């Protein structure tokens, strides 16, 4: 059509709930998707941004996020990890409305938990299915036996909103009945239109910019085809009598705003955009969450994916034959990531982390007990390019940091959609962030060593200590490279000295904690900075804080100086969430068709359409 | 037996020698042959010194202190510990040393062109010969292999590109920057490799019955008279295993030789009592004659190995080593090519001073010794379970003439105590500037091979990642090879790495260009990975007594008479080559003054080899 009653820019997670609560609550309510990807009903799946400066704090490095670019968002791209902030995190949007006992009603709304439930903090009537997944792999219990040997208590939920210290099996987004992957738009848009027809859904189609009004009201949006294919680049505009929802992801957001002439005015004077709206903060205070990867090798009786991801022909082929014929307790219906923790320093560790993260710790940590400093879990697996890595078998301590200090930025840098934008990821411009991180890499290091399969540490992906310290990596035992390559000639010749081999595999030993110098501090340091990447769990660009601050929107997501528009999709987070975000953007987007139900008189039906292929 | 003519202790190349002309120059001459380790007439059989605790056929010596000069590591020399000494436990390169290296002995009777004789006298040169250097009714036969493997004609393809000129022969004696196609000690008629003890010893017990031949039997000390004669061996068993120590003792009527190689030689010496007084005194040990420079300056080839990634499509030795396929029981060593290279004066001005001055005193003015040697195994010659799937070609490279020195002496009276050990690589820093020369030289030769894919991150420098010469590993084409459907190849979450731009033959190339921190960074990798190449030699110098020699002109301990030293622990500066050729002529010329000494002919050609038709006698 040519005018509808609402437009949702972007089919994230947010933008589908918003779309569908919203389109499934009236069927005379014409609502619109627009999405940049391609439908998913059935690499390019993903855009990448680049620094676009190369970042004196990464070494010389310049980042690259990649996020979404599909119907059905980043909940489009993987077999997704489970995980919810801590209460405090709302509390601390210090904005009406979000508290945590505001907002808990709808973190049910969307939930359908499909596990035993240590508590009354989860969901059964939602359209996003969680589970457990297929089975368990024994690596991931070792794991949770190490931790909880180190003062890590197994707890059966760490998702109570209140927990900040604990470890658990780590729940998926993965049905457990028909063991599909639990994507926000097949649940929220794909099972609307499929039972009624007002709701269009205008896939690859780049929202270019929105069309706004003499008093500022917005009137429409203009969108330009996906792919810079012609000579000339044409808009199409769309009408919206109602209101016009910006859901086009924290990089994506930002950009159609600006381009519209909401943001700074400096920059649009600069680029010859009519100024709307002088909103400095448009663009500005991007968050994410800093991903480090420790690398460790395992017995060859463990089991492990990497077959699978070497590629090989009768493992690949047993494995997808197993999640064909029986997907509901399929090892591959699974992210082969089944456990993890979050954690919180103790005082006395408090002690060597340096006047910087104290800093950050008297002022945001140590009065709120549940928000946790970092992330742990064990991928049974290598993360990382199989062939650069030694023959063996692996897991990866998969870390990241929960509330990062350190602040990036993205700016359009043309009024044309096709031009990139300048990025600045903003990873480690602030130094109370590497004593968090290196911490981290002790912690999980002492996890991994503790392991009734570990049998060594990869020299190569981990810190370049200097090798007389008493923290140097020390690689396989001479049995498992033996074991390796048993007719093979060459194992264990010391000529070059390349490695220092671990003690075999001695399970009664006694641990002590390796110690550490302020060299080694150093070195971990460096290696922090040479391979810290993104978490994709991208936000922050369009801050939801007074406007003297520099926020962009309302308590009720309305962008500042504007009407009938609203931002929801992650951008909107005044502060960071100490979570995997995907339950974060439902929760944004649920919310935000709570606020436009209110706007427009509307009163939603629950329960939602039933999901396709699904019971 | 309790009697014989001759002693000898150590079965290597020189005393095997020894032994056998010796036995064979007049049968009616008793001698004896005594060897710490196993007879070699093997049953089962490079891979032939990692410490398995199935290695019986090596002995490893360990710094008995941890290197500050290595950054804290204790660098481990292994020597042979077998009939035939080092010849036995390897397929074998042939190389000969520079004429400078033994004009600079100063030593009367030793000059390159006294000993040519001796020089050609033990080779058995199979290959056609392009010049006048080599023998060819000797014992010991050398040849070219059967054919090259492809990427050595690659190698030596960008050696000549980057200045190193082919040559027919670079053991000459003459040349200094060349290359070649590297010839070994293998019999082209029957391909087996000729260790010096089948060869030299067992050619005359299978003949005669005048040499007697003791295995398995560590010579302990030497027993010497009231005027300091020599009179004979004593000896226990090599393998402790007896709750007690008892000597068994052989007297010698004429000669006692001591030939247990540069490890094992200074040892023997100092529990007779000839060594530093002080050292002995505090041992308790009776002082013979106090000679301070035995088991000092140890001397060696320091080694270090760069590892390049090669397409797919290369033959190399991988897979091999692997042992997959069903490969190692259907089947040269691999190493088929190589140069020796010498500095350029405008490359000289950025090796520094110390290197500088070493230049200036001792290179200068002798322009036949080559700084570097290099050559290309067709495999990686690093543990595999540390490297990643594919397939690799290694720079093998080695310091000709280093100006580090080690030592080593006895800690007790006990022939079963570990010495005091101080391998002493890099203890002068005159030593990492030529290494890390190499280092770069060798890395151009690499880029510009047709098969060079990549190069091996992980064993090379740490070098910052943002400079120019941080080193960039397999390109995404190859990788995609390894693992057609492998989910993980070419994946860039964590930065680990940085690709090589892909294979493209008509491409340019220019020198990669290195700071003063990557110059650190190579410092710092050379010290963490420098290995011993098991050439071994000098700690009984030959020079005069008061600037800390050990022996004659004619190889006798001196302070004593009737005993000599005859292997290569009496070279008092290195040799610009492996040195089994090296050992070879000691041998050979310490067998030629004990004919005189004693007033003997030796018997010429030699008993003929097991093994081996009549030898030809012309090229
Ligand atoms: C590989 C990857 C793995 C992830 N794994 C997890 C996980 O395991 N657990 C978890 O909790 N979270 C995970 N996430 C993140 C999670 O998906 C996001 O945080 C969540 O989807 C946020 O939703 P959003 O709506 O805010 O942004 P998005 O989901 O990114 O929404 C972007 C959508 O809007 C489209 N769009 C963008 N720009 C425009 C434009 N100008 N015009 C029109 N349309 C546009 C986009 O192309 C896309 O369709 C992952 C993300 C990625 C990239
Ligand atoms: C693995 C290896 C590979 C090599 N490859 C090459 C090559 O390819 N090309 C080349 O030119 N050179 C090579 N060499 C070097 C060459 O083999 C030696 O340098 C040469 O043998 C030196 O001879 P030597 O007289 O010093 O006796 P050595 O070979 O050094 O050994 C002397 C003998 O004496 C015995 N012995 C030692 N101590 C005692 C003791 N107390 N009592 C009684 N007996 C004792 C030992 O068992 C030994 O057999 C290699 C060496 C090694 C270890």
């Amino acid at each position: 059509p040519e005018e509808v009653d609402v437009i949702v820019c972007g089919g994230g997670p947010a933008g589908s709930v918003v779309a569908g609560r919203l389109a499934y609550a009236d069927p005379n309510l014409k609502v619109m998707l627009i999405e940049g990807g391609a439908n998913n009903r059935d690499n390019d799946k993903a855009t990448f941004y680049v620094d676009t400066m190369k970042s004196s704090h990464l070494r010389g490095r310049q980042s690259i996020v990649p996020c979404a670019n599909i119907l059905g968002g980043g909940s489009s791209i993987n077999s997704q990890m489970y995980t919810r902030a801590s209460a405090s995190d709302w509390d601390d949007f210090k904005m009406e409305g979000w508290t945590a006992n505001d907002l808990l009603p709808l973190m049910k709304r969307l939930e359908n938990y499909q596990k035993p439930a240590n508590n009354d903090t989860h969901g059964y009537d939602g359209p996003i299915a969680i589970s457990n997944g297929g089975q368990i792999l024994p690596v991931a219990q070792d794991f949770l036996r190490a931790s909880h040997a180190i003062g890590i208590p197994y707890s059966d939920d760490i998702q109570d909103l209140k927990t900040s210290h604990g470890a658990e099996i780590w729940a998926k987004y993965i049905n457990r009945h028909t063991g599909r992957r639990s994507d926000a738009a097949t649940a929220y848009v794909h099972s609307v239109m499929d039972v009624q027809s007002n709701l269009y859904l205008r896939c690859n189609a780049r929202v270019s910019r929105v069309l706004f009004d003499g008093n500022n009201k917005a009137v429409g949006v203009a969108y330009v085809p996906s792919r810079n294919r012609a000579s000339n680049i044409v808009e199409t505009v769309v009408k919206a009598r109602k209101m016009v929802v910006l859901s086009s992801g924290t990089l994506g957001t930002p950009q159609i705003l600006e381009r519209s002439g909401v943001g700074n005015a400096e920059l649009l004077k600069k680029l010859d955009i009519p100024v709307v709206s002088d909103l400095p903060g448009v663009g500005e205070e991007y968050q994410d969450h800093y991903t480090t990867l420790s690398i460790y090798r395992v017995s060859n009786e463990t089991e492990t994916l990497d077959e699978f991801l070497r590629g090989d022909k009768d493992t690949q082929r047993e494995l997808f034959a197993e999640w064909e014929t029986s997907p509901n307790k399929a090892r591959l219906s699974s992210n082969a990531i089944d456990a993890g923790f979050k954690i919180r320093p103790t005082e006395e560790e408090l002690k060597e982390m340096g006047p910087e993260f104290n800093e950050l710790w008297d002022r945001y940590f140590k009065d709120k007990p549940d928000k946790p400093v970092m992330f742990g879990s064990i991928v049974a697996g290598a993360y990382a390019d199989h062939t650069l890595l030694p023959p063996g078998k692996y897991v990866t301590m998969f870390q990241y940091l929960e509330y990062p200090a350190s602040r990036g930025k993205i700016h359009i840098k043309s009024a044309n959609p096709y031009v990139d934008p300048f990025f600045d990821s903003g990873f480690m411009n602030n130094k109370a962030d590497f004593a968090p991180i290196r911490w981290s890499y002790k912690v999980t290091r002492e996890v991994a060593r503790r392991m009734d399969a570990f049998r060594g540490e990869l020299a190569s992906h981990h810190p370049h200590f200097h090798p007389n310290s008493p923290a140097a990596t020390r690689d396989i035992d001479i049995k498992t490279a033996k074991e390796i390559y048993p007719n093979g000639l060459t194992v264990g010749i010391h000529m070059g000295t390349w490695h220092r081999p671990s003690e075999p595999f001695d399970p009664s030993k006694v641990h002590e904690d390796i110690k550490y110098t302020k060299e080694d501090d150093q070195a971990i340091d460096d290696w922090i900075a040479d391979h810290v990447e993104t978490t994709w769990h991208s936000l922050g660009t369009c801050a939801m804080k007074p406007r003297e601050q520099g926020g962009v929107v309302d308590a009720r997501l309305n962008v500042y100086g504007t009407e009938n528009l609203k931002c929801v999709d992650l951008s909107i987070c005044p502060d960071n969430l100490g979570t995997h975000t995907y339950s974060s953007a439902l929760l944004v987007g649920e919310k935000g068709a709570d606020l436009i139900a209110e706007d427009l008189g509307l009163k939603l039906r629950l329960p939602h359409a039933q999901v396709p292929h699904a019971p």
